[PDB]
């Protein structure tokens, strides 16, 4: 029934808006859209100031922890999610949040850099590439993914449903009851397909193209966690370890 | 029009049957009760292994050979995909380089069940437990392929579905280093329309099978990525082990 599918779409859109402060629509206005208060631009060490690589890294960590809580709130609004086994809800968020972070990060990126701090700042791609060894390879693969992903020209109403699809995967390790998860994801996939078909009537197979982006996305996450483990041999703040 | 898409699907199934000597139909026939006109000989230990005729490397070289053959069969198939041989020659190479192992592991699932895998064009059957028990790191080689295959075969796809899916894999366009992405995209969009119709027609009760199948491309990518890491280990522990130049060229 096309009626519960669009009820589902609107529901997810509304809660996406509620949960995530900076929407793609707003970010685009600030980015390549040329809006009311341009972002402060960080393009070098001097602009940054107004111990670099580490403090940038730690700032990204702070932001990612905030993002985990926004994503968590959003997840609990996906119909059926809270009714799942509690351990499974934890497992889904645990393995899903990285994929979602980089997906949503794309909304704040163009080929030349990324919005930071509620959209108040813009950090250039080239500046990020110029960071001391380990740290300069951090964001580059995320930029490469973002350019490809942004070529799809999704809006927030599309992204809301896609994010929900990622969360309800089914193949996360250690899941206790895979069936209701895949049943919910089947429904979200139906709602996503219909959404892209209505929202983007002239973009053939947009649904298929979007699902294929998950392949690059998961590689990116795998490579990132690999990198994350290498900085445990670079610099090796009490209660702070624990927070992160 | 739906009709053009059916004709494309028929052409691809046809080319598939002509390119790949052991179909899923035949493999499932061998694996199940079924056709007991050609029951396979089963390899589950060393002694049965020599009846069928180091132990771990010999099997690995046997498997390298099957890889180089599979690259040929896949290349012959790729040529049948409408538009493929018209592409920039460099992009033909790139598509094959990145597509070949994702296809090999897709098709390998057709030859597997939870218990083992068909070998030697279906004349033999090698146990999953036997493979797992191989020395060193050779025992870790096939196990994630089995894990994928038991999940992949739960989609209950047949050869007519697989023919189009395998073409979609080849014509990716998010492949690294492609010169002209647009014509590749146009071909894949046709192939995807063809695949979506095929699944809706062949599996009308199977909800969102199309999406579920596309999601499996994530599993394939991860299998390849892990398999490459395992090979880098093998070549450094066994300095006397030889990898085929074709395969070396595919890997980076
Ligand atoms: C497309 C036809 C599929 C034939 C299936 C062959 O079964 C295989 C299963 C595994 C492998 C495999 O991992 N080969 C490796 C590779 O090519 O990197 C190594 C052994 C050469 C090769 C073949």
């Amino acid at each position: 029934e096309s009626a519960d599918l669009r009820a589902l779409a609107k529901h997810l859109y509304d809660s996406y808006i509620k949960s995530f402060p900076l929407t793609k629509a707003k970010a685009r206005a600030i980015l390549t859209g040329k809006t009311d208060k341009s972002p402060f631009v960080i393009y070098d060490m001097n602009s940054l100031m107004m111990e670099v690589a580490i403090r940038i890294f730690q700032g990204c960590q702070f932001r990612s922890v905030e993002a985990v809580q926004e994503i968590t709130e959003y997840a609990k609004s996906i119909p059926g999610f809270v009714n799942l086994d509690l351990n499974d809800q934890v497992t889904l968020l645990k393995y899903g949040v990285h994929e979602i972070i980089y997906t949503m990060l794309a909304s704040l990126m163009n080929k030349d850099g990324v919005l930071i701090s509620e959209g108040q700042g813009f950090m250039t791609r080239e500046f990020l590439k110029s960071l001391r060894k380990p740290f300069g390879d951090f964001m580059e693969p995320k930029f490469e993914f973002a350019v490809k992903f942004n070529a799809l020209e999704l809006d927030d109403s599309d992204l809301a449903i896609f994010i929900a699809v990622i969360i309800l995967s089914g193949d996360r390790p250690g899941l206790l009851n895979v069936k209701p998860i895949e049943d919910i994801q089947d429904n979200l996939l139906q709602a996503l397909e219909l959404q892209l078909k209505l929202n983007h009537p002239e973009s053939s197979q947009l649904f298929a193209k979007l699902l294929q982006k998950m392949t690059d996305l998961r590689q990116i996450v795998t490579e990132h966690v690999q990198l994350l483990q290498v900085i445990k041999k670079t610099e090796t703040h009490p209660l702070l370890q624990e927070i992160y």
